[PDB]
């Protein structure tokens, strides 16, 4: 992997979005995961060398960023910088915010989706529907606390342009309380999409006439989630914010999605 490593760490340093003695801010690509087929953490040693030479021990990772996200993931020189950072995540002392182009509007525009999620991901609400009524189910053991806050920024009658801002940090959160609490996945979210899990998302007629695609090239539709913005509070505050990605602004413009003024 160290050909493809060295590659990708030149890409990923052209792309810095913040560097200081204590950071280094990247912008990951699309597709690209953290863990292990190349990762982030095959190139961690080889990125350290590139920016501050051949006696630089690996950069650490602070966060995680899901493998169909793209943007704004800090990483940090230091290993107790990093658990610091780390700290501050898993205490909700950072503001994170994603971009998502959504299928269907939210409604309201704007609001909180707080309902737990179960571990495959689902929600487990308070209540259960038996032949059309609703009986209610105890709590389950294994339901994580889970809240979303959102907010439209642009919309047309079929498509919005959503800011989302998980306040919690449960394993695909935004999708999943778009999808399923709001009836709005996001654009390429076949796993979420139509309650089949396997199949393509359904889009409309006019949908894929603004996209410029047959339905039956649905399928390669990436997601559209982009890690927008980052407000890490002083290790006075960080406010880290990231360029949407070429296929994201082309999707925009093609579904007449305007960007927020
Ligand atoms: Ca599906
Ligand atoms: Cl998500
Ligand atoms: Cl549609
Ligand atoms: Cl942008």
């Amino acid at each position: 992997l160290y050909f493809q490593g060295n590659v990708l760490a030149k890409a990923l340093t052209r792309g810095i979005l913040h560097q200081d003695k204590n950071l280094v801010v990247i912008n990951k690509p699309y597709g690209l995961p953290v863990h292990g087929q190349l990762c982030i953490t095959d190139v961690l040693p080889i990125l350290a060398k590139m920016l501050h030479g051949h006696k630089a021990e690996p950069l650490h990772l602070c966060h995680r960023l899901d493998k169909e996200t793209t943007g704004v993931m800090v990483l940090a020189w230091d290993k107790d910088m990093a658990h610091q950072v780390q700290e501050l995540f898993r205490t909700r002392q950072v503001v994170k915010k994603y971009w998502a182009i959504t299928v269907h509007v939210p409604m309201p525009s704007a609001g909180v989706v707080d309902i737990p999620i179960v571990e495959k991901m689902t929600l487990s609400p308070s209540y259960r529907m038996d032949d059309g009524k609703m009986v209610k189910v105890r709590r389950s053991r294994n339901a994580q606390v889970a809240v979303t806050q959102y907010q439209v920024l642009s919309s047309t009658l079929s498509s919005a342009l959503v800011e989302l801002q998980p306040i919690t940090g449960i394993k695909h959160q935004l999708r999943v309380h778009l999808s399923f609490g709001l009836d709005c996945p996001i654009l390429g979210d076949h796993k979420y999409s139509d309650w089949n899990r396997l199949a393509p998302q359904k889009l409309s007629v006019g949908t894929l006439k603004k996209l410029g695609l047959e339905q039956s090239k649905a399928r390669y539709i990436p997601l559209h989630l982009h890690a927008r913005q980052l407000i890490l509070p002083a290790l006075e505050e960080l406010n880290l914010v990231c360029k949407l990605p070429r296929f994201f602004v082309h999707s925009l413009h093609r579904l007449r999605l305007e960007m927020p003024n």
